């Protein structure tokens, strides 16, 4: 289930974080514009950049902590507010997050592992709800 999936992802955080982030950019290539240092670089070049691995991992660490603090896939409003108030997210809208979760769930369904994809979809939907309540446009 969802709790085991958090354990699976955490066990190999950096690899899942890179693979899912690249799945997101590959599905929605226009989103790369938010990451000006990743524009024009192959996946192997990205992997050679310290900040690529560091910041994928940090994104997914925070995502796992928000997931683990949720009850039945309903995140804390305080966690949604963290995400809204981060200066790094100041020009995003909930659609950016929706696309991220669509890509994440698609990756899970294509992986051939027994992720609880329906729960990640629902968690994403509930997180998007919470981001808009916390003021994201
Ligand atoms: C629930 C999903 C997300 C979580 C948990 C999250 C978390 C984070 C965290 C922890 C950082 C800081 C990383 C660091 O400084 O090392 C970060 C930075 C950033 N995030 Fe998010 N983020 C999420 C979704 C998104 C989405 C959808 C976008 C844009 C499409 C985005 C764009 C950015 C950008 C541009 C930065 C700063 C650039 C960078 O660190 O490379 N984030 N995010
Ligand atoms: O550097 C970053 C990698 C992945 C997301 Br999503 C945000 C920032």
């Amino acid at each position: 289930g969802f709790k085991q999936d958090i354990a699976t992802i955490r066990g190999d955080l950096r690899t899942y974080a890179q693979d899912i982030f690249l799945a997101f950019l590959n599905k929605y290539p226009d989103e790369r514009r938010y990451f000006k240092n990743y524009v024009g670089k192959s996946d192997q070049e990205l992997k050679s950049m310290a900040k690529f691995g560091d910041h994928t991992e940090k994104v997914f660490n925070l995502m796992m902590e928000v997931a683990d603090r949720a009850t039945d896939c309903v995140p804390l409003a305080s966690d949604a507010n963290t995400l809204v108030q981060m200066k790094q997210h100041s020009s995003l809208t909930t659609g950016n997050f929706e696309k991220f979760f669509v890509a994440l769930v698609e990756y899970m369904r294509a992986s051939g592992q027994s992720f609880d994809s329906q729960s990640w979809d629902r968690f994403g939907k509930n997180l998007v709800s919470a981001l808009s309540s916390a003021g994201m446009k």
